[PDB]
RNA sequence: AGACAGCAUUAUGCUGUCU
RNA sequence: AGACAGCAUUAUGCUGUCU
């Protein structure tokens, strides 16, 4: 495993669910939704590449969001 | 005469910006691979060529998305 | 050699916004 | 009709992780 790469799966996870968060409240453009269901597919291959729940990976791409956010 | 945009594209625009500055900080501080540093730069350039297109500053945008981006998250249950 | 994701350029089809 | 951003597919060149 690489610190990087699993760092950014979790980030991208985390940030994929804020985006959804915003489209499931129809607040989003149909472009934004369009790159919403491109990442979802990415996402799901990305976890299985690395065998790594993607639930559980956006848990902690919040962790590691609020940290680097708390460090401003 | 001009008229901003949809209320939705605009929220985008701003979400959008507000995130690519979260991922800038965790370029900034070493923690992500190659390929998310590639986004890092596609995405800055397209977000300034849209915010040409709507009008908008993106540091002003970058800013309305942390707060859209805040009160969705209090909001969640 | 394979799996996965992306970036760049290309061509084709399309979506949205603005004018 | 144009500008901008994107999505899909194609081709080419790369980058990264894992086996």
């Amino acid at each position: 495993s690489d610190s990087n790469t699993i760092t950014s799966f979790q980030v991208d996870c985390y940030l994929w669910h804020i985006r959804k968060l915003l489209s499931m409240r129809d607040m989003c453009d149909a472009p934004f939704d369009d790159r919403l269901r491109r990442d979802q597919k990415a996402l799901k291959g990305r976890g299985s590449t690395l065998g790594l729940d993607l639930r559980v990976a956006t848990m902690e791409g919040k962790k590691i969001v609020e940290d680097i956010l708390k460090s401003e």
